[PDB]
C-alpha cells in the first residue's frame, strides 16, 4: 500500500562469496533482475501483466509485506529491538520458487536454479550476520505442504496465479528488504 522506486537492476555478477557488502549489494541487485524478468516471462513477457493485476493483489496478498517503517531510531532508545521476521519471508519464498523450480521447463528450470542459489546466498550471509549479532529462531515453513497438496488439477493455466503471486511477493520483499537494510 504505497508505491516504491525501482532504482538500478543492472550490476554484472560477483566473483565469489566474499560476504561483504559489495557481494550481497551484487547478489540482490542480479537475483532481483532475474526474478522480475522469470516472473514476466510467464506472461510471455507482456508488460500488461506486470501491470494486470497489481492493482489489487498489492492489498489483497496472504503472505507478509514489509510496511513499517526506514529506520528505528533516531535516539530516545523508543522501541528496542528492530529489524526481524525476516527469516520466515526469505525461507517461504525459497521454497516457493526451489518448490516451481523442479516442475518446470528447460529455461524456467535453468534460470530457477541460479534464482534458488542467489536467494540462498543472501539468507546465508543475513542470517549468518545477525546470528552473530543478536539471537534469532524459526518453527518451520508448512506453506509447502499445502501448495504440494494440489486441488484438482494437472496441467491447467491456473497455477500462473498462486506462482504469479508467490513471485511478485518475493521479488517485492527482496527490494524492500535490501532499500531497509541499506537506508538508501
Amino acid at each position: 500500500s504505497q508505491v516504491r522506486r525501482g532504482d538500478f537492476t543492472e550490476d554484472t555478477t560477483p566473483n565469489r562469496p566474499v560476504y561483504t557488502t559489495s557481494q550481497v549489494g551484487g547478489l540482490i541487485t542480479h537475483v532481483l533482475w532475474e526474478i522480475v524478468e522469470m516472473r514476466k516471462e510467464l506472461c510471455n513477457g507482456n508488460s500488461d501483466c506486470m501491470n494486470n493485476d497489481d492493482a489489487l493483489a498489492e492489498n489483497n496478498l496472504k503472505l507478509p509485506e514489509i510496511q513499517r517503517n526506514d529506520g528505528c531510531y533516531q535516539t530516545g532508545y523508543n522501541q528496542e529491538i528492530c529489524l526481524l521476521k525476516i527469516s520466515s519471508g526469505l525461507l517461504e519464498y525459497h521454497s516457493y520458487l526451489e518448490y516451481m523450480k523442479n516442475n518446470l521447463k528447460d529455461n524456467k528450470k535453468d534460470k530457477a536454479r541460479v534464482l534458488q542459489r542467489d536467494t540462498e546466498t543472501l539468507i546465508h550471509i543475513f542470517n549468518q550476520e545477525v546470528k552473530d549479532l543478536h539471537k534469532i529462531v524459526l518453527p518451520t515453513p508448512i506453506s509447502n505442504a499445502l501448495l504440494t497438496d494440489k486441488l484438482e488439477s494437472q496441467k491447467e493455466w491456473l497455477r500462473t496465479k498462486t506462482i504469479q503471486f508467490i513471485l511478485k511477493s518475493l521479488e517485492e520483499f527482496l527490494k524492500v528488504t535490501l532499500r531497509s537494510t541499506r537506508q538508501t
